[PDB]
């Protein structure tokens, strides 16, 4: 790279994570967690220097039906506000199409958060029933999936979310699992895996995953179209994973 | 013009179809490799043309001269133009061809004998009663070759300099040696063949411990190939629309 490269990315725990005392520090110091190591190895590996910064509208990303507009992550690589996203960030077709992915680092997918108690295990439970609500993320690439989606029971769900009243959709992971607990049981969040089962071992300890996953995809490492930066990223993923690194970080950063 | 495919012939990913003797063409062949050409062909709008790669190997190369052999060479030095198989993404090979998003998971597991004294990874690095060993010409090689995990390089220094040689030349050679050696040989693969061989008579093997990594299989094509970025957005379709989930359970006794 020829500049210091921007890194965008966004604050969800244990991926990126203000330090306590964030407020004496500088630039990348402020700033812990798997993805803030991440990008410190990836750096290290492809020879560059970095600066962290935090997405400014705090979106993973979503396109604009009419205008084609992206925002959040891929938004900002998109219009050339940052180099590389290193971040939660889902590999998706749509997603493929404006920006570049690296092997995927971390795998996933689609699940259900409900409050413990609540009588649903699967989507078709949540398609066949009316006593409980649900929704999702409405910027990231679960509403990406259930838009898309040919397949009945999910464009059965989809139908559902955009129709009800009052709004189902999320626009915050943690809206949505506050949402859970603050519903007694009435609301259910569609969301990834991987944050499912981490807030389920932890205090309150009041949330569940239920049922198996809708799908199988994956986090990658994201930098824009033609990027002389994408070749590199992808071998130092592949290199990190292995020697070995990515499984250490996760051990690394993963009570009821 | 005709898309030259390599593949290998691996159950259940690529077999010969009944009577094949009696059959000409791709029409020889069946399995989900098989289904998953013709999908991707299909999306990418292309005719292609099955071939089983030649030295019948994955793909490994020289460490001084860098010269490639198996589906990796086919593609590197221009006898095929993609790669459809159980082909493992890793560095070096990406440093020399291109691969599409992983269109299925898998990691490096342990193939024992029924009764061995083996459970885990450590457990066979700190002995040599019980030999073990994996493949030569392939992504498991590498493996060892180049982790930076301390019990793992002390499998790759043992496996290097055993005698007699640990190593095998094809994975059949691999399975039959854990079911000949009595007990004395673990063979290290990986999981999608060690539990397929673990459900399949004579239901002697068994697979201890869990992964030693996770990785995928991939779509392999040549640098600079104008099928690579179609090829990538054709798997991320397939899984999108649950078929390549389809063709698991459709492909997928002891
Ligand atoms: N990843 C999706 C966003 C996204 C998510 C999601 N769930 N978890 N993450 C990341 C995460 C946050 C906190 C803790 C942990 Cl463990 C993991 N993203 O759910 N629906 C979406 O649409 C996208 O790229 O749009
Ligand atoms: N995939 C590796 C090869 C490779 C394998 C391997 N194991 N299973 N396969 C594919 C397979 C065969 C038979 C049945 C089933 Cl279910 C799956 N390849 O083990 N060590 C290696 O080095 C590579 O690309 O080099
Ligand atoms: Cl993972
Ligand atoms: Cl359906
Ligand atoms: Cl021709
Ligand atoms: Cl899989
Ligand atoms: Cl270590």
């Amino acid at each position: 790279a020829n500049k210091t490269v921007v890194v965008t990315t966004i604050l969800e725990s244990p991926y990126v994570m203000m330090k306590k005392n964030h407020e004496m520090l500088e630039g990348n110091e402020r700033y812990e967690g798997y993805c803030v190591d991440l990008a410190a190895e990836i750096a290290k590996h492809c020879g560059f220097k970095y600066k962290l910064t935090i997405v400014g509208d705090g979106k993973y990303g979503a396109r604009d039906a009419d205008t084609k507009i992206w925002n959040g992550m891929v938004g900002e690589l998109v219009y050339g506000k940052a180099d590389i996203a290193i971040a939660p960030l889902t590999i998706t077709l749509v997603r493929e199409e404006v920006i570049d992915f690296s092997k995927p680092f971390m795998s996933l997918g689609i699940s259900i958060m409900i409050k413990k108690g609540t009588p649903i295990e699967s989507a078709e439970d949540l398609s066949k029933q009316t006593e409980i609500a649900y929704g999702t993320l409405d910027s990231g690439s679960t509403k990406e999936f259930f838009r898309r989606s040919k397949i009945a029971v999910f464009d059965k769900m989809w139908t559902y979310m955009r129709s009800a009243e009052p709004s189902v959709f999320v626009r915050t992971t943690a809206e949505g699992v506050a949402r859970v607990r603050k519903s007694k049981g009435k609301y259910a969040y569609l969301l990834e895996s991987t944050m499912n089962e981490y807030i389920e071992q932890r205090k309150p300890c009041d949330t569940m995953k239920v049922g198996g996953n809708l799908d199988s995809k994956g986090y990658g490492i994201a930098t824009p179209k033609g990027s002389s930066l994408g070749n590199a990223v992808n071998l130092a993923v592949l290199k990190l994973n292995e020697q070995g690194l990515l499984d250490k970080l996760k051990n690394k950063w993963w009570e009821c």
